[PDB]
């Protein structure tokens, strides 16, 4: 809507206070005009009809429990936009400042968050397995990254290409978590997963096997569930990414880490310049090696580490 840009204050899912960009026109709306064509957050009101109604508030103060998921979805979408703009010089997910839209309070006791091809959607969780999903910055970044992938490589959401699609979202979800410096780690969804259990997460990039996911190509899932194991086989690529950044010896293969910044630069280039809709793991390796070569030279330590990481997880 048309109005005056202002700043409100509220509390997120984890109870932390933060300032959020809003728009004033009779009511204060969760519409951030400071980033691209805007960031809009909607209330789905426990229904499944999307996007719902643009979030309206009477006093620009968002401290009600019902407001929490909206505050975080709005705020973290902004942080993710900042990451892509400042680190990769990319304006929004389409590269042309497309408006970012998110809906919270989707359905009832819904334990998922997703990108539906046009916007992000967040459930409130059942309170046991998950609390409002927008409370996890890696979750929000994971979802917005699916939008970036759709507009670039376009990796089909099935089998190996789908696993790469998933890994890319976990990788950048984690890099954004580090960018915001919000208790960063290499775990996925730890902030909103099982509030009654501390120290766990949905997936682990440092050690995928901790939750039963494969950490080597020889252990890849070949079944039909989960669209050919897109959330399972992503562990193989997540482990490779972790090794490239942090280093380590996996299955007897030693990798010299090159850091998170270079990991991001290599994978962003691979994603935007070399990957295609049907790329498989072997092609991802080729794309990553070529990207590192473009950026650091064929005889660089960076290229060497990329090769070692993929060798470690069995991807030739
Ligand atoms: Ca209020
Ligand atoms: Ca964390
Ligand atoms: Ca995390
Ligand atoms: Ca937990
Ligand atoms: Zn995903």
């Amino acid at each position: 809507i048309t109005g005056t840009s202002t700043v409100g204050v509220g509390r997120g899912v984890l109870g932390d206070q933060k300032n959020i960009n809003t728009t004033y026109s009779t009511y204060y709306y969760l519409q951030d005009n400071t980033r691209g064509n805007g960031i809009f957050t909607y209330d789905a009101k426990y229904r499944t009809t999307l996007p719902g109604s643009l979030w309206a508030d009477a006093d620009n103060q968002f401290f009600a429990s019902y407001d929490a998921p909206a505050v975080d979805a709005h705020y973290y979408a902004g942080v993710t936009y900042d990451y892509y703009k400042n680190v990769h010089n990319r304006l929004s997910y389409d590269g042309n400042n497309a408006a970012i839209r998110s809906s919270v309070h989707y359905s009832q006791g819904y334990n998922n968050a997703f990108w539906n091809g046009s916007q992000m959607v967040y459930g409130d969780g059942d309170g046991q397995t998950f609390i409002p999903l927008s409370g996890g910055i890696d979750v929000v970044a994971h979802e917005l990254t699916h939008a970036v992938t759709d507009y670039t490589a376009g990796l089909i959401y099935q089998n190996e290409s789908g696993a790469i699609n998933e890994a890319i979202s976990d990788i950048f979800g984690t890099l954004v978590e580090f960018y915001a410096n919000k208790n960063p780690d290499w775990e996925i969804g730890e902030d909103v997963y099982t509030p009654g259990i501390s120290g766990d997460s949905l997936r682990s990039m440092s050690d995928p096997a901790k939750y039963g996911d494969p950490d080597h190509y020889s252990k890849r899932y070949t079944g039909t569930q989960d669209n050919g194991g897109v959330h399972i086989n992503s562990g193989i690529i997540n482990k490779a990414a972790y090794l490239i950044s942090q280093g380590g010896t996996h299955y007897g293969v030693s990798v010299v880490g090159i850091g998170r910044d270079k990991l991001g630069k290599i994978f962003y280039r691979a994603l935007t310049q070399y990957l295609t809709p049907t790329s498989n793991f072997s092609q991802l390796r080729a794309a990553a090696v070529q990207s590192a070569t473009d950026l650091y030279g064929s005889t660089s330590q960076e290229v060497a580490s990329v090769k070692q990481a993929f060798d470690a997880v069995g991807v030739k």
